[PDB]
DNA sequence: CCGGCTCGTATAATCTTATGTGAGCGGATAAC
DNA sequence: GTTATCCGCTCACAATGCCACACGCCTAACGAGCCGG
RNA sequence: CUUUAACAUUAAGCCCUGAAGAAGGGCAAAAAUAAACCAGCGUGUGGC
């Protein structure tokens, strides 16, 4: 029906099934196809569903239009139209009552948790292998408890009439209905308020939930066992027609054929008393056929005749990649559509494509139709479609006057991101290909290959308008994922435009003179002077300095005849400085972006398109082979190899004599063998760079090569260094698929040829990538298709949030180069706060403006390191996000419109390069200043720095404050400098021993034992070849029993021998010991200020992308500190090893377990604050969630994805990701129960959490408190409020469960639930509609 | 002169190169 | 002893899109049919 | 015994609307439900 609300759903009771039904079937046979009606009370019908034919009686008595509504008595057949058998439902009653599937198998099992019964119990009662107790009353049995025949005939010896047991299906019915509903709740609540065991409060809490559920449903317990099951209405599974004889069958008539013979023959075998084994065989026969028919696949069992392929059931109609949600509610096919093949046409605009004159015809059909009978020249539609069949002359000045304005879509089939689709105009070719702007094709990432295309017509008033506006390509320039042009001048433009911007010393017409530009076009056609010859010409150009008008000046340049005629398309505003060098591929790239940015959109697409008209034109004119000579071998490559031959003959003699072993043989004769590869690499690149010398019209003079491949490679039009070298030089080293790299490399280039061994070696390679490309493809799809799942009901819904919380941003800086500055991250996003100028207390940015980029160079001017701006994850907008929160947009201009959908596009910008991935000491670099964070160091006896802060990093600064470079100092290294040293660059300036740990003291004196007996805890070890006999000292688990008891320390002492306080404290530092802990200062041996006493010895292609925003646990992770306070060991092997940290002031309840197999960095005497590394390796972040804040995990997630994407080049801004970042942490749970009616244990969608605090706190009520939770990205998507959105995606079974029994009720809000109805999309255009429905709803 | 043959048709049965997850449940396992 | 945990076994559920093309989708024995021997 | 005998027909309701004994209904009770005539899905291959 039409104007409806929110779907709701629950379960179905008897009485609703007879109140659908409209007949009962009796008869398991279809047809009788004798004659071809349909037999009375089968599976087909017209008494019971409707009429066969169109308003006709199955009798055949009332044939005409004025008789509907009256019945006919010869077949009981209502007259009316055909979609009635559409839509009437049946029903079947059984003779026996029947488990359901689903709610037996959901696996959490519905029956089970709600009897508190586990499931094989269950399941062995329901398929008549048991009995359970119903209401034994005055019994040794009691209620739940299970039988077998023996216990069963012996307990009808002892309690023969007093126990009530059953079987089967009608005894879980029993049990089901005897079950209260309020008393179970009241009494496991008291219960759970009697119990501080953990997981009977799970199991309970499960329970209860469960039951207040159910009860705050409508339904019953009794309606999990169906008694009256429905049948499809009959055109809904319809019988295939064949050719000759018999219908070809479906799966679904067989099964209700095999349900129907069965139920039959059980309800004979009741009517004739039989006895009571074959009646239990029978029930279980139909209890198995029912089971076959909801699921087959619980019992893969029902197979038909010649194809052992398991039947179609009807929850195999709604699942996988064919059921009604993937299949036939999303991907529709559509009318007014086209396939074709393409073809380039290379004299095409940017807004317009070529299409096919025939199927231009073709699709236009109703235009033309009523274009004729407008115009007189046709007066029914059956004489307008003889005129277009006979293809007369008047039909195409009429499809001419169809076309003019109507745009059409263009499609290429894998669609990744959102620039997949584009709306062109069209031109009419005589052809049969479809003609495509060359400009475009890298959008679509089209070949010219075979690829092929489609087309489709949008045909309303407002798709018209809608395709022109938003999505005609004129309107497409910069990319959604980053705000770069898409509109690249591709690979053969490239050459056009390098060969003709060159210059050569010596050719026609040098030195001469001109007047305009003009003047030189005039010269290179007539021939007098040659396209490059170096000529002075005056030229007036326009700057645009003033303000909002324009500026000539003439001036007399040194340039090129070329670029004077490469001039000649330049608009007014650019200087002549953008087209006075050699314009390769990047050159003329921020050409077009330069002019984007000083002029506007029009000069920018018609700037673009005469850049391809003359490129293409003189790329014409040059006549750019390539040829066999054009392949320069070098003349050193010989001697190279021969050299490299009697270096490795060296190698392997100095092996043979056997002082080298064979790892570092392998090593030698790799690192010479990539030596002499880069030396013949180097010596062919200068061999072709600039191999050209030619007469100066004095002697000679050096200049860059006219050679083919050398243009080919460095205008960057295709090719790199590495494939014009291995065209010449020889190809590097082939690895095996091992993972090895092979000892000889291939010694020959491709000019060359190859012998049979290296080809053979080469074809691994070729395989490898070949694979790896195979499966590449699929994984990324389906990442892309999850991330889309999430994100997809997120839009900007509103304007300012108006909050002060936010981010802050430092240009990254790994240790090596400055990866990204501060300028490229956070340009373009809302100030949080007002970043102060290093000129204190003088504004320099306001609190609440938009970095553009003029602003963004005024902020860079005064060195600015660190920037605070509002991020998207904590932006206040329930159901959606603000709009200064996520800043302007990419691909357009300015801040973002209330309506864009931005998780798509968010998910799609991470999803679609997903093809192109893959599946001892510091040293400081420049001067400046030395800042070292979190250090507490002391200088020893002997001028070295050792540290007493584990936290150490180094920070090396310019003069003015920017971080210029940053490492990581060890706590008590080798330190070569102190703080704020003002040091020189290319300095070492610490070190460390990765095979000691520092047990570094604090004070001088002497060291002494206590508890380290030689024998209980200390060995006496002697290095047998030097002389220094030493202690070294163990933990307690790796000696013996002797000293497990017994805790060694090395008390720190003065040389008197007692405890010297630490300066600032008052408390004694004995250094109890560790494992492998080798003490060489002994007793009796002085010690200085932080002395070493003992020496103690220690992915990342896409399916790290995936493991990272599933968020899935790593193994061995660090554990973390949850609060501040002393350290101290415990207990030893009770599971692991204890730890309590005591807080300064609070109490220390938790006691955590640690493996004492691994290591630890702590000490005992030492404290240190919340979220502070205990053990290395990986992380976890949902401690990083918990512990620090929720900041935190989204800097993690962002520089661990875009380290990820960095590596490949691949540039993705980040606000995608902090987007997707949002929609994971949206669950929470509940720390206490608060003032309002949630639950302790409850798990919560956030924003529900704030509106009720929200309203809490208007009043003068407590609030809640809530810890923020962290899901997967699916089980993100598998646990939302709206139960079609997490129906369509994978696992619709068991949400259909949960949603049935918990009863339901979905509002219709986001674009997946509304593009499954098929109304207007809360998002774009509709988004407008929506919110001007809500405001009808609430007044 | 009913079904022996011959046909219309309704309906029952002895794999064996996969991976990675999560999620749950039965059997051991270390304490007052 | 008995109780609260830890760990190994078993099992459900996912794995891009589109295109063309092409050939496949029962029968030994239980209720009727014809009429010969 | 004086010129052919025979007048029959007892059974189906009550109430409302309606110009009526013109007609339209409900309730106490029940056997029995030709024609003149507008006009698919499951395997394989290949491509991107
Ligand atoms: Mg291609
Ligand atoms: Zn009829
Ligand atoms: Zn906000």
């Amino acid at each position: 029906t039409e104007e409806f609300d929110a779907i709701k759903i629950a379960l179905a009771s008897p009485d609703m099934i007879r109140s659908w039904s409209f007949g009962e079937v009796k008869k398991p046979e279809t047809i009788n196809y004798r004659t071809f009606k349909p037999e009375r009370d089968g599976l087909f019908c017209a008494r019971i569903f409707g009429p066969v034919k169109d308003y006709e009686c199955l009798c055949g008595k009332y044939k005409r239009l004025k008789h509907r509504g009256v019945i006919c008595e010869k077949c009981g057949v209502e007259v009316t139209q055909t979609k009635v058998r559409r839509e009437r439902m049946g029903h079947i009653e059984l003779a026996s009552p029947t488990a359901h599937i689903w709610f037996l198998k959901s696996l959490p099992s519905r029956i089970g948790l709600l009897l508190d019964m586990p499931l094989r119990d269950i399941e062995r009662v329901l398929y008549f292998e048991s009995y359970v107790v119903i209401e034994g009353g005055m019994t040794n049995l009691e209620r739940q408890q299970i039988l077998t025949e023996e216990q069963y005939l012996d307990a009808l010896e002892e309690f023969g009439d007093e126990f009530d047991a059953k079987m089967g299906a009608e005894a879980i019915q029993a049990l089901l209905k005897s079950m209260d509903l309020e008393q179970e709740c009241e009494q496991l609540r008291e219960e759970l308020n009697e119990t501080n065991s953990e997981t009977k409060r799970k199991k309970l809490t499960k329970r209860i939930k469960l039951l207040e559920a159910f009860v705050q449903s409508g339904n019953k317990p009794e309606w999990m066992i169906l008694t009256v099951l429905p049948v499809l209405p009959p055109d809904l599974r319809p019988l295939v027609p064949l050719d000759g004889g018999r219908f070809a069958t479906s799966d679904l008539n067989d099964l209700y054929r095999r349900v129907i013979n069965r139920n039959n023959r059980l309800k004979r075998l009741l009517d004739l008393a039989a006895p009571d084994i074959i009646v239990r065989n029978e029930k279980r026969m139909l209890q198995e056929a029912v089971d076959a028919l909801l699921d087959n696949g619980r019992r893969g069992r029902a197979i038909t005749g010649s194809n052992k392929r398991p039947l179609k059931s009807l929850a195999d109609m709604i699942k996988g990649k064919q059921g009604r949600f993937r299949q036939n509610l999303l991907g529709k096919r559509v009318d007014y559509s086209g396939r074709s093949v393409i073809t380039v046409g290379p004299y095409l605009r940017l807004h317009q494509c070529g299409l096919p004159k025939k199927m231009a015809l073709e699709l236009f059909k109703p235009f033309i139709y009523g274009k004729l009978e407008l115009r007189g020249l046709a007066t029914t539609i059956k004489a307008a479609k003889k005129m277009v069949e006979r293809e007369e002359a008047v039909v195409w000045d009429i499809l001419d006057e169809v076309i003019r304005e109507h745009p059409v879509l263009l499609n290429r089939a894998p669609t990744l991101h959102r620039l997949g689709i584009q709306a062109f105009e069209p031109v009419l070719i005589e052809g049969k290909a479809i003609q495509l702007h060359p400009l475009v094709c890298a959008a679509y990432n089209a070949d010219f290959d075979g690829d092929q295309m489609a087309v489709h017509v949008p045909l309303t008033l407002e798709a018209q308008l809608e395709a022109r506006a938003l999505m005609m390509s004129t309107n497409n320039i910069l990319s959604p994922a980053n705000g770069e042009p898409i509109i690249v001048p591709s690979q053969d433009v490239v050459l056009g435009l390098y060969y003709m911007t060159r210059d050569c010393v010596n050719a026609k017409g040098e030195g001469m003179v001109l007047t305009g530009p003009k003047e030189a076009e005039r010269l290179y056609r007539s021939g007098l002077a040659s396209l490059h010859a170096r000529v002075k010409v005056r030229i007036t150009e326009y700057e645009k300095d003033a303000n909002g008008e324009l500026v000539a000046k003439t001036s007399l340049k040194d340039t090129t005849v070329g670029r004077a005629i490469l001039w000649m398309i330049v608009p007014k505003g650019l200087p002549y400085s953008i087209v006075n060098q050699a314009l390769g591929k990047k050159a003329i790239s921020k050409m077009l972006n330069t002019c984007y940015r000083i002029l506007g959109l029009k000069p920018t697409v018609i700037f673009a398109d005469q850049i391809m008209y003359t490129g293409f034109a003189y790329a014409a004119r040059s006549g750019a082979s390539v040829g066999i000579d054009d392949m320069v071998i070098p003349e050193k490559k010989h001697e190279i190899i021969s050299e490299a031959e009697a270096e490795v003959a060296e190698i392997q003699e100095q092996f043979q004599s056997g002082l080298v072993t064979a790892g570092e043989r392998y090593n030698k004769v790799i690192d010479i063998w990539a030596a002499a590869n880069d030396r013949v690499s180097k010596a062919m690149m200068d061999n072709l760079q600039t191999e050209t010398v030619i007469n100066r019209d004095g002697q000679e003079e050096k200049q860059v090569s006219f050679n083919s491949i050398y243009m080919m490679a460095d205008s960057g039009a295709r090719g790199s260094a590495a494939q014009i070298r291995q065209l010449a030089g020889m190809r590097g080293l082939m690895a095996k698929p091992d993972g090895s790299i092979i000892e000889t490399p291939i010694t020959a280039n491709f000019r060359e040829g190859l012998n049979v061994l290296q080809y053979f070696i080469s074809t691994h390679g070729a395989r490898k990538g070949l694979a790896d490309t195979a499966l590449k493809t699929a994984n990324s799809g389906y990442l892309t298709r999850r991330l889309v799942d999430v994100a997809q009901d997120l839009v900007v819904t509103e304007d300012d949030c108006g909050t002060h919380e936010g981010i802050m941003m430092t240009p990254v800086i790994e240790g090596g180069d400055v990866k990204e500055p501060l300028r490229d991250r956070v340009l373009g996003r809302v100030t949080a706060e007002d970043v102060l100028k290093p000129g204190t207390a003088d504004i320099l940015v306001p609190r609440n403006t938009l970095l553009h980029e003029q602003w963004c160079d005024l902020l860079e001017e005064n060195s600015v390191d660190a920037v605070k701006v509002r991020s998207v994850v904590s932006c206040d907008t329930d159901f959606g996000v603000c709009a200064h929160c996520y800043g302007r947009d990419l691909a357009r201009g300015h801040i973002i419109n209330k309506g864009e959908a931005i998780g798509v596009i968010a998910a799609q910008s991470i999803g679609e390069p997903g093809t192109q991935l893959t599946m001892s000491s510091i040293q400081v670099k420049n001067k400046g200043s030395i800042k070292l964070s979190n250090v507490k160091s002391v200088v020893n006896s002997s001028g070295k720095l050792v540290i007493t802060s584990r936290n150490t990093e180094l920070k090396l600064i310019d003069e003015f404050g920017r971080t210029k470079e940053s490492y990581k100092v060890p706590y008590g290294a080798v330190l070569a400098k102190g703080d704020g040293e003002q040091v020189a660059g290319g300095e070492t300036v610490a070190n460390w021993d990765p095979h000691t740990m520092p047990v570094i003291t604090e004070v001088s004196g002497f060291v002494r034992f206590t508890d380290m007996i030689d024998g209980q805890t200390i060995t006496r070890q002697t290095d047998e070849l030097t002389g220094l006999s030493s202690l070294v000292v163990l933990d307690s688990a790796e000696r013996t029993a002797g000293g497990k008891d017994l805790r060694p320390a090395l008390k720190i002492v003065d040389a008197q021998g007692n405890d010297v306080l630490i300066p600032g404290t008052d408390m004694p530092a004995q250094y109890f010991l560790p494992g492998k802990a080798i003490v060489q200062l002994e007793d009796g041996v002085q010690i200085s200020s932080g002395d070493t006493l003992a020496r103690i010895p220690q992915t990342g292609g896409l399916p790290r992308v995936a493991d990272l925003f599933e968020a899935r646990r790593p193994k061995e992770p660090a554990i973390l500190a949850e609060i501040s306070g002393i350290v101290s060991f415990g207990k030893e092997t009770k599971g692991k090893r204890r730890l309590v940290i005591t807080p300064v002031d609070g109490s220390d309840p938790y006691e955590e377990m640690i493996p004492k197999w691994r290591q630890l960095n702590v000490f005992e005497g030492e404290r240190v604050e919340r979220g502070d590394v205990i053990s290395d390796g990986p992380e976890a972040p949902h401690d990083i969630l918990r512990l620090r804040g929720v900041h935190a995990v989204t800097r993690y997630i962002v520089n661990e994805v875009q380290d990820v994407y960095r590596l490949q080049g691949v540039k993705i801004n980040d606000k995608h990701i902090e987007v997707i970042v949002r929609q994971m942490l949206r669950k929470a749970t509940i720390v206490n129960a608060g003032s309002s009616d949630f639950l302790e244990g409850e798990q919560v969608e956030y924003s529900r959490v704030k509106i009720a605090n929200r309203e809490l706190e208007a009043n003068g009520k407590v609030g809640a408190t809530y810890s923020r939770d962290l899901l997967g990205i699916t089980k993100a998507s598998l646990a939302t409020e709206s139960f079609i959105s997490a129906a369509s995606f994978q696992e619709t079974t068991r949400v259909l469960t949960e949603a049935a029994v918990a009863g339901k009720r979905d509002e219709l809000r986001g674009l997946k639930e509304n593009v499954i109805v098929g109304r207007l999309i809360p998002a774009g255009t509709g988004y407008a509609y929506h919110q001007d429905r809500m405001r009808r709803r609430a007044a």
